[PDB]
């Protein structure tokens, strides 16, 4: 399930965290990680 990213300024990435931002969870089914 989709956690809260976006909610109040996340993305989700196939691949590590960008900038320094901090994975907490994933975004889809499990390809992409929720970074904010």
């Amino acid at each position: 399930d989709h956690y809260n990213c976006v909610s109040s300024g996340g993305q989700c990435l196939y691949s590590a965290c960008p900038i320094f931002t901090k994975i907490q969870g994933t975004c889809y089914r499990g390809k992409a990680k929720c970074c904010k």
